[PDB]
Parts: C-alpha cells; structure tokens; sequence
DNA sequence: AAAAAT
C-alpha cells in the first residue's frame, strides 16, 4: 500500500513515532561502534539503514516486509532476521560487551573529550572515568574541566519544560540588546523531540550593523555572567566569508555554554520531585548569522543529522548543486541561490517540503 | 600546536 521509499532522508518523511525500535536500537550501536573505531563506510551503511526503518509508518514483522526498502543490504538483512527470531540482536549485545565500545561511549559523555582524548585514555589503560579524574600525570582542557564539574546534570538529557525555560532567558537576554532580533530554538526540541543533550538557538537581526550582530554574543554572555549564570563559555568569532563555495561546523558566530538553570524557572508540572542544589548545569548552544543567511542556517541548525547529511548528498547528486549551512551554489547555472525561508531552499532543490517535526531521520 | 565544541 504504501509509495516507493527514496534512499534519501530528504525525501522521507519521518516522524517520532518509531514503530522498528527494536531494530534502529541495535543498528545505532553498530554505527556508533564503527564511527568510534573510524570506519566511516560501515557506519554510513549502519546509520542510512536504521534512518530508512525509523521513517516506516508500520513495524517489521517478517523478512517480507523488509521488501522494496531500500539502504538494507545483506549484513543489515541478517540484524533483522535475527532479532526477529528472539527479540535480540547478538551483535548489537557483542559491542555492548566490548571494552574499546565501553571506554569510548564513557570518555567521550564527557564534554570536552572527543575521539583523540578517549583513544589517547584508552590506549593509556584507562577504562573509567574516577581513575582518569584522580590521575596525577593528566593535563584537563577548561573544557574537559567543566565537564568532569558537571557531568551528572550534563549526562542527564535536558527535558521540554527546562528547554522552554532556556528559551525564555536566550529571549530575554537577546531582546534586551536588539529589540528587532529573531530568536529561534533549534535543534532536536524544534523537529518535536521531548529530550536532547543541549538546547540549540539561530538568532538573526534584519537592521542591526555589523558591529551589533558581532557584539550581540558578548554583551547576552556578559549580561548571564553578572547574573552567576554563565558556568561555562567559549565565543567562537565569524569566518564566514559571503563569495565562498559551501564546498562539518559552520563559519558563523557562535558560542557553546554551560548556564546555571534555576529550577524555580522551569514550569515542570512534575509533583513528587526533590529539588536537590535547586538548579541543574545545561549545554546551550547560540549561533549568530547575517539576515540574508538565516534560511540557510535554519535549515542546518534544524537537523536532524542524517536529514542534513542526505540534503547535501541530494544536493550533489541529484542537482549538481552545492549546499552547507550559508547557502546554495547552482554549478549549471553558475549563480548562488538566495531564499528567505526553509521552504524556498526545498523549493530551489525540487524537494517536497518536510516540515521540522517529519525531519527526524 | 591538535583538539573540542554543531
Ligand atoms: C553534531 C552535528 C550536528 N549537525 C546539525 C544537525 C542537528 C544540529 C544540532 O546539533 P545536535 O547534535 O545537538 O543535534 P540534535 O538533533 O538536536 O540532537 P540531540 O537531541 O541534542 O542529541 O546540528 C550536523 O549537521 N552534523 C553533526 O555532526
Ligand atoms: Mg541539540
Ligand atoms: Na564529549
């Protein structure tokens, strides 16, 4: 009954209610594992099929289901099988047991440690995080620092009322700089998420200068860091150049924090909950961008990354087009395309519009 | 420095 299924998470349309979590489950610990190890093509064949299941509007029940579905090759085809056999993926069991799995997934939930710092840990003999944090010889970044400070409210994923609280103070803070600006939560919570790790902002101002829009970061960190708000920060500056090709971050202002959340801010409707240090520790993320590019930006802040991923391969591929987070190159055409909102950028690339919430591949 | 942060 239902149409042909695109290869290209641009062109599905996938929604939270995940009825094949059973199997995306086992696959993203798969691709997870490869990714941790750098095997990009075994990862890549890992994350293109759990995304294809997750946009599924019924659960596989039988290997003829898996018919016409594209991205499930026969590795991917034996996961399947096997889980529908039992329930359980042995394989997906297998890297949960894996010591090198363990230690990355452990190191690298600390903010500030990437890939490099949990292989330099784990090649060192270190497999938890208390026998690193007491380690007399080991050198922490700020970062790293801040990290192990508030890993237990970090490592807790941020709910809906707490990013809504978030919003609120970005808004507040913002408005009270550039009255005329545009303030935008991103991320998972805008695709309708009811978690994720941080909470991520685009703000924009049609009439600011360019020492306003470039000022703009300062003076809202500044204005938190007098409150006792601003437990962490790191101003990354612009280099965005407007002539560029768009052939992983962006160049635009940004900024990766840590505020202070006052729970007395967060409209919970939870009862029952022990109030604790009466605050919790959230990652917040703020990009400022040129007007002109706000659609753009938009459109990359918005995920989710398996969309963003396929956009830029659609791009390519199907439109010899070039696409990033500033804009959008026709190479027939030899002329950069210009939009004013998410919908044009769909528009210009043939693309029916998927909206925000069906984004979720 | 490389590395981290989306
Ligand atoms: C890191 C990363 C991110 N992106 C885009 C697409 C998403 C946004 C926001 O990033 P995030 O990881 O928080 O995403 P989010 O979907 O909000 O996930 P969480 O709920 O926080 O886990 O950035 C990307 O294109 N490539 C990447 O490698
Ligand atoms: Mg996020
Ligand atoms: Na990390």
């Amino acid at each position: 009954a239902v149409k042909k299924i695109s290869q290209y998470a641009c062109q599905r349309r996938t929604t939270l209610n995940n009825y094949n979590q059973l199997f995306t489950d086992a696959l993203d610990i798969l691709a997870e594992n490869d990714e941790l190890r750098e095997n990009e093509g075994s990862c890549l064949a890992f994350m293109r099929a759990s995304s294809v299941l997750k946009s599924l509007p019924f659960p596989i029940t039988s290997m003829k289901d898996t018919e016409g579905i594209p991205c499930l090759g026969d590795k991917v085809k034996s996961i399947i099988e096997g889980i529908i056999e039992d329930g359980e993926s042995s394989e997906a069991k297998a890297v949960l047991n894996d010591e090198r799995y363990k230690s990355f997934k452990l190191f690298t939930s600390v903010f500030g440690v990437g890939l490099k710092t949990a292989e330099k840990w784990f090649r060192m003999g270190f497999r938890t995080l208390s026998k690193i944090q007491s380690d007399k010889s080991l050198r922490f970044t700020q970062m790293q620092k801040a990290g192990f400070l508030y890993y237990e409210d970090l490592v807790s994923c941020v709910n809906r009322p707490e990013a809504e609280a978030v919003s609120m103070l970005v808004k507040e803070a913002v408005v009270t700089f550039l009255p005329d600006a545009l303030v935008t939560m991103t991320g998972g919570f805008r695709r309708g998420k009811m978690t994720g790790h941080d909470v991520d902002f685009l703000i924009t101002s049609p009439e600011a200068t360019e020492d306003e829009e470039q000022q703009l970061l300062h003076k809202v960190t500044d204005f938190w860091k007098q409150q006792g708000l601003l437990l962490y920060c790191d101003i990354l500056e612009s280099t965005f150049e407007k002539f560029k090709q768009p052939s992983a971050l962006d160049h635009f202002q940004k900024c990766f924090l840590i505020l202070k959340l006052d729970h007395g801010r967060v409209h919970s409707e939870k009862s029952g909950q022990q109030e604790g240090k009466g605050w919790k520790a959230i990652r917040v993320d703020l990009v400022m961008c040129p007007y002109d590019r706000r659609a753009f930006a938009l459109l990359g802040w918005t995920g989710s990354r398996q969309f963003e991923r396929d956009l830029r391969r659609y791009a390519t591929h199907e439109r010899k087009m070039m696409l990033d987070n500033h804009a959008l190159y026709d190479r027939t055409k030899r002329v950069f395309l210009e939009a004013e909102s998410e919908e044009e950028i769909f528009a210009h690339l043939g693309l029916d519009y998927i909206e925000p919430w069906e984004r979720n591949a």
